[PDB]
């Protein structure tokens, strides 16, 4: 079995394949039953729920790996991984970050240009060293960038194809605000683009049927399962604490039964 | 400073103390912000919150310990922990784990009798091994009971005394359906009383203020936080999965903001900017 | 395919030397020296990585972290001491197989140690590994001692057994004699592996020795272990007495030396 | 506390001698050839445990993976090499310090290296240090390499403003004189730590030379490490080329010998 492939099969049998972050195996196994292809592990997740730390580059490709494996040990779902900058440096670093992942049971992960950018140059070697890293072809790296916002869409297609060039298999635009934006990074680039369709933030709530006019092939949805988990045990805390008692949130509460059968408890 | 200290002071300030689950360090965060002393580790939550696994014994130390280091690095609450039966069928596994659990930064940990369950010199042997590794004396070792559930009150009672008299320094009484029998076993132990107010369990749903009449020390609430978290998390997956948006599911959750603030986002960025 | 190697250096060496390494370090001496194929020591976990007595106290995870160390800097096969799947619940044994593969080791040996469990039970045992199992190169050996516990009459009958239950391979502890490794080929129709340990009650058996008695593995688990401890005990010692390391720079493994042993130019020389 | 001990050590020898002690059972070998102090080489964990050069591809996991096995078994307080933090930002180095002294350490010593940052920049390092610390009697050294990269003036400099800055004590590199060695413990009035390690530029002093020239501590990174390569290369040589390791039985440690170093009858 490869996951890489699973993941390329999930794209190509889902148009926008929709790929939803998963914070635990426990979501990865919910997610899973809700029918989803192929599940995301947010960076910005793994700081803030597993870490209880702000998006600051606080945690490390250690804390990401925990988490890698308890979700894959798990749940067969091709795993979508956020592997930034790839915490290191150098070749080797880079080398060293996307064999761990893979071996931790990833089937893809993304790596970006964010130090503003770094140059063309230097996040075409970023990537020549992961692509190269790679033992599983089907094994993929995308390439995430925010050149359109720095740079400006000149320079941030001219990287697109200088990544394409490089090896990245799929493309990750960052902050788009139209759609005509992504069907230019597909025009040019003519590789799998994703959408990041986070909440709260500088994008629009774009719909699977939007994403699909406008060519885009993934849809993420990195936080957004936990931003509601958080929001409820949120409740939980504050009518307990206030009330003496949990009686007036059972209503909320997933039921045992339930939670049982989610990771097949009576099946062992 | 001791997280040990901090328990017991917690106790001693709260009665009943309330100490409710957290199943990962941003939630253990949630908890402190809505006020609580103490919180807790629930294996049952390990297992099936950061494994997805079934509570079968599947789930080993280390996965504990992970979750123990990542919630009280980041909070200071003590924190109570489900240690089972000790991880190992050997004396030298209890006493390995135990130092281990105080170590990655708990401040008490509960071990169980359960096999059905052992005899009461069985656990009076796991506590000794407990008591004995323990290095800090402050370091809360708990004795939890499940005979209530195979035998009777008088039974239960029994061990009760037997557990303290080894050394343990709390009682976990497991299954208990009568206030009364809270107030029994305060009486035989001598020690704290913690009551499991789980739901979908044969406890009821006890007030804090009854749990208090029948002079119960600490009420628990190991997966409540964790049952809504679920239910909202599939919520979010089937709307969006069926609407292709999740523009339905924006009004259930938790803002930028709130996220922010739960986290000391801000926070981090003023010493930045003190630089 | 980690197995796959390891299956293929098999075939290329017989007897194949496995040793032991004790860490990352070590794989890549080992590998340095011509070996084909290398050993993840349990007894070297607990003594070496936790300086603790081999008697239980070792975690799946403390082996696991060491099978990382290794396998992500030495692409020699690894074979992996899995003591008895770790647990006690077919789930536990099948987890442990897991993990193990994952992180990257070739293969890995269980025995029918409790005395030792029933034939049945090991048979289950075996049965759990082998299911769990995604690679069908990763090899699953069988170690047994029945032979010194229950005789030989039942020893070959469990061997027989643990082979129709799924073991690529067969480890039969306490042998002395190179008959009685040719008549455990024979029975098990598998490949059979001979510990040649130091201090123990086997013969220090050759590679010629081992081939005319039809084994087809030669391990010595701790042996580069051993020589270590000794050097460094005497590094520590003379520092200790005389106030100054000068005189045990002779026994010395220079910079130079490391770190050629690391490859340290060809890193230094991606940066 | 094992900071406490680290200290305690101190007051009770004169140069205080710590060996590097590659794992768990090289510890306790320290401890009963009567080391009061041990010490976990940076070089030490990469090249030893990792089979890697010391290039900064080691991560903190590895660290700290190394620091609890050793501390678990071994009660002689251990220095920690933190190296720069394991990170660029103030957040790094908390964590990391918090980390490692959870883990069990009872000291450990942070650089300037980047080339040297600046001695504001070093400041900011050690500031964070010191206020990530929980316990003021865990030790927090200040490593420097300025006086071979920038000359005596701007190394004294830093040295003064690294005590100012909260470092308990000081790790000067490159000195080949005793009397070198004497300026920096006048300058900067705190325990001075010299690097007495192998195959380097600086001579091999005795404890009573460094005892003369005010060196409170001697540090030997990887001298037993060494000696252990070169012993187990041999084993794997001779093994290969013979067929049998019968003429290496005279070099390797007994049963009994291991058995006694990590109290075997003692469990029994
Ligand atoms: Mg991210
Ligand atoms: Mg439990
Ligand atoms: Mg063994
Ligand atoms: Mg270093």
């Amino acid at each position: 079995h490869s996951p890489g492939q699973a993941f390329r099969a999930a794209l190509a049998k889902e148009n926008p394949l929709q790929i939803v972050g998963a914070i635990n195996a426990n979501h990865a196994l919910l997610a899973q039953r809700a029918g989803y292809q192929a599940i995301y592990l947010s960076g910005g997740g793994v700081a803030a729920g597993s870490l209880g730390l702000p998006d600051l580059g606080i945690s490390t490709l250690d804390d990401v790996l925990t988490d890698i494996r308890r979700i894959t040990d798990v749940c067969p779902l091709p795993l979508l991984v956020d592997a930034d900058i790839g915490f290191g440096s150098s070749a080797f670093n880079v080398a060293r970050t996307v064999k761990s992942i893979a071996k931790a049971g990833a089937a893809a992960l993304h790596i970006e240009d964010q130090v503003a950018i770094v140059s063309k140059e230097e996040m075409v070697d970023r990537i020549r060293a992961a692509v190269d890293a790679r033992t599983d072809p089907n094994f993929v790296i995308m390439a995430r960038t925010d050149a359109l916002a720095v740079e400006g869409l000149e320079a941030a297609l001219d990287r697109a194809q200088a990544y394409v060039d490089a090896g990245a298999d799929m493309l990750f635009p960052e902050a788009i605000t139209e759609l005509s934006m992504y069907r230019r990074f597909a025009d040019v680039a003519q590789v799998p683009i994703l959408a990041n369709i986070t909440e709260f933030g500088a994008t629009p709530l774009f719909t699977t049927d939007e994403l699909r006019s406008a060519h885009v092939a993934m849809a993420l949805y990195p936080l957004s399962a936990f931003r509601a988990m958080n929001r409820a045990a949120e409740k939980v805390y504050t009518v307990l604490r206030q009330e003496g008692t949990q009686k007036n949130v059972i209503d909320i509460m997933q039921t045992r039964n339930e939670l049982y059968e989610s990771i097949n408890y009576y099946q062992f």
